[PDB]
């Protein structure tokens, strides 16, 4: 398995993310709606998308922390494979969530810890211990030793480690010889003169570098 | 200024939170889009709750953790007051936000800090620092002395606390004598025989604590 592309759809309307979706789909691994659509549009959009992409994987990015399985339901009956919840979220709350996402989505449902702030390794074996084995490492605010020893860390503890901030064609080398679950990309993409072509040389490199 | 009421909603539809809102909405301070209501409608919601209530104060519970300026913004136009942000968002992130809404809303606009996880008392001067002083402080999972004191704590440093967590009109009274500036109910009033009756009992429980 190679590294998978990840589109991330944060519009703040429902046209902009359908276009950029329908504009990159069939070059990308995982289309996600991100929360800053969420809370402009709701959950229709997964449901929307599901409908376009019937076997892609769609993250609702949530980043749930409260309401676990409440939360995780509405975005699982709409068709979410993956739902992020906020690293802060408490451990009953992460366990509510995946327990619904798991529960309408068997083949498929997961958890994902979107990393925030001053979480710990601790903590991060603690959602390992609840199931939940996917998590979110961002860009410090170019991809220096303090980061990528941070996500190599968490590739040996167990985690299937995505990563978004600041990634182009030219710095996914930057990763080379690390294990990275999913490369996360957005405006970089979607914005380009030819989205479609911009995330098929983003999806080559991947190839020529972990194929 | 006595305790404000606020009531959650945090339905999982339109009509539910549009029906409770109106119910109880004369005989509340505050009325609230939760975030798990927003993650299903949009902020739509808010724009409805600011035209059905032009003078009351309006919160859009975003739990924001990122693109905060962006968030802020799209929730401020439609009629926010105040604004949610999860305690894990970094100190630029709820800068940003905190900007965008007094830039749309300088009478009113405000963020609020909500409170998961281990948040520690540096993190709260740093919120304060960077112009933020409402926090959301939530029951452990009835108001033993650790919380009340956390609560009081934050209320010394120079935040307006707002509580929410197992609050009824028989649980007010342990509260007694500390000057919270918000408590939050939900389900308890807006599911009751008579909505609007047990809203007003609820304040006129607070009248007679703090009155
Ligand atoms: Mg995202
Ligand atoms: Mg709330």
């Amino acid at each position: 398995q190679l590294p998978n592309l990840q589109v991330a759809l944060d519009h703040s309307n429902l046209k902009g993310a359908i276009t950029a979706a329908v504009s990159v789909g069939n070059e990308v691994d995982v289309i996600e709606a991100g929360t800053v659509c969420l809370l402009q549009v709701g959950s229709e959009l997964v449901e929307v998308l599901r409908s376009l992409f019937p076997d892609k994987i769609i993250v609702a990015d949530t980043k749930c922390a409260d309401a676990g399985g409440t939360v995780a339901k509405n975005n699982a009956v709409r068709g979410a494979d993956w739902m992020t919840c906020i690293c802060s979220a408490t451990i009953p709350t992460m366990k509510a969530a995946r327990k619904a996402i798991e529960d309408i989505n068997p083949d498929k449902g997961e958890i994902q810890v979107e990393l925030y702030g001053d979480w710990t390794y601790d903590q991060a074996q603690q959602w390992l211990d609840a199931g939940i084995s996917q998590a979110i490492y961002h860009q410090s605010r170019t991809w220096g030793e303090k980061d990528l020893n941070k996500v190599k860390k968490l590739i040996e503890m167990g985690f299937r480690v995505s990563v978004t901030g600041g990634l182009s064609v030219d710095t996914l080398k930057l990763f080379e010889g690390v294990d990275v679950f999913t490369f996360i990309a957005g405006r970089g993409i979607t914005e380009a003169k030819n989205p479609a072509g911009a995330a098929r040389a983003f999806k080559d490199e991947i190839k020529r570098i972990w194929g």
